[PDB]
């Protein structure tokens, strides 16, 4: 069975806008969501459909960049960082499972280039 995903929305954690996290959905997840090597990122694995049965008993800390869209969008986050660790959550997960080499690594190092290129040119907060 695959875990309830990642939360999207809490009543109880505060929100608020920045332009910094305005600049993480229009810019940063933009660029990456809409990237040739977007879409094995674009929803929490799938554990059943892709027949992986050990994933979450190697990842417990799942994420994708579905999750990381929903958040941005709900104002899950309060500042910048959550997202940029949500992100590279994603990442690391991808080098931890899959084997070096593998399509699916180098197609996470190309996002994650492109990511962290991004993120160098975070505007400052207004
Ligand atoms: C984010 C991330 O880390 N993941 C989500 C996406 C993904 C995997 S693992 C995986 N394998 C395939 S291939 C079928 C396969 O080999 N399953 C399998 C079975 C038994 C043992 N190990 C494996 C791998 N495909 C389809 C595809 C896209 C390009 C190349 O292949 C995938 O999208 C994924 C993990």
């Amino acid at each position: 069975m695959n875990p309830p995903p990642p939360e999207t929305s809490n009543p109880n954690k505060p929100k608020r806008q920045t332009n910094q996290l305005q600049y993480l959905l229009r810019v940063v997840l933009k660029t990456l969501w809409k990237h040739q090597f977007a879409w094995p990122f674009q929803q929490p694995v799938d554990a059943v459909k892709l027949n992986l049965p050990d994933y979450y008993k190697i990842i417990k800390t799942p994420m994708d960049m579905g999750t990381i869209k929903k958040r941005l969008e709900n104002n899950y986050y309060w500042n910048a960082q959550e997202c940029i660790q949500d992100f590279n959550t994603m990442f690391t997960n991808c080098y931890i499972y899959n084997k070096p080499g593998d399509d699916i690594v180098l197609m996470a190092e190309a996002l994650e280039k492109l990511f962290l290129q991004k993120i160098n040119e975070l505007p400052t907060e207004e």
